[PDB]
């Protein structure tokens, strides 16, 4: 039920692109080993948006930022979110292919908390439905 799993779903995209986030940022993990790792214990459908990513960069020309753009409108479809949701994970994309360190870092931040207030407005909508 689409109230019922989107603020779930947005929360494990946050556990999930927080531990990317740390990977990119400090990480010794192969960013296609770390996406797998954590498709290997989040629960479908957000798993695949991972497992997918992992198979594009490993086999895959593309930058970070192709690969993560075309795995999630491959997965998109499967998922219970919003355009807005769509939004931040674009955005997200876009800033893996930032080259300056700290302003990557930062947008990083910025998609992670852009999904907790989004995360909030979801809980607020299935509240208010019961």
């Amino acid at each position: 039920g689409s109230h019922m799993e989107r603020p779930r779903q947005i929360r494990q995209l946050r556990a999930a692109l927080q531990s990317l986030e740390a990977e990119i940022m400090y990480g010794h993990t192969p960013l296609h080993t770390a996406s797998q790792q954590i498709a290997k214990q989040l629960a479908q459908p957000v798993s695949t948006l991972f497992s997918a990513f992992s198979d594009q960069l490993d086999k895959g020309s593309d930058s970070a930022k192709t690969a993560w753009e075309q795995s999630l409108k491959k997965v998109w479809d499967t998922l219970s979110l919003k355009k807005s949701e769509y939004e931040v994970l674009k955005q997200f994309g876009e800033t893996l292919g930032i080259h300056d360190r700290i302003s990557q870092q930062k947008h990083i931040k910025l998609a992670l908390t852009h999904l907790e207030a989004s995360e909030a407005d979801a809980e607020q909508a299935q509240a208010k439905n019961e």
